C-alpha cells in the first residue's frame, strides 16, 4: 500500500536544506506536484524526503 | 563578451532567493557551471541573475 510513482533521470545535488538529493534512476514516491513546478517526495533508495525540480523525474506506470 | 551561451528548455519557478526564474526558450549567459550541477547565470530576457539546475538548459553551438 503506497508505492513508487516516479523515477529520477538527472543527477541533483542539493544547494538548499529542503531539497532531496537525487542519483540517476532513483525510485521515487512523489507526495505532491506543487504549482511552482517542484516535486515533494521520498527517495525510496536513500529513504530521504525533500523537494526537487519537476523535470528531474519521469512518471512510472502503476 | 556577453553573448548567449545557453537556452532554457524547462519552466523553472524559484523556491529559493538565489535562484533564477526561467521560461521555456529564455536565452542565457551562463557564467559558471558549478561542480554540484547548478548553473550560475544571467537571463538575457529579464536581465535577472541567479542559479538554476543544470539540466534545465542546453548549450548553444552557434
Amino acid at each position: 500500500g503506497s508505492e513508487q510513482t516516479h523515477r529520477a533521470i538527472f543527477r541533483f545535488v542539493p544547494r538548499h536544506e529542503d531539497e532531496l538529493e537525487l542519483e540517476v534512476d532513483d525510485p521515487l514516491l512523489v507526495e505532491l506536484q506543487a504549482e511552482d513546478y517542484w516535486y515533494e517526495a521520498y527517495n525510496m533508495r536513500t529513504g530521504a524526503r525533500g523537494v526537487f525540480p519537476a523535470y528531474y523525474a519521469i512518471e512510472v506506470t502503476k
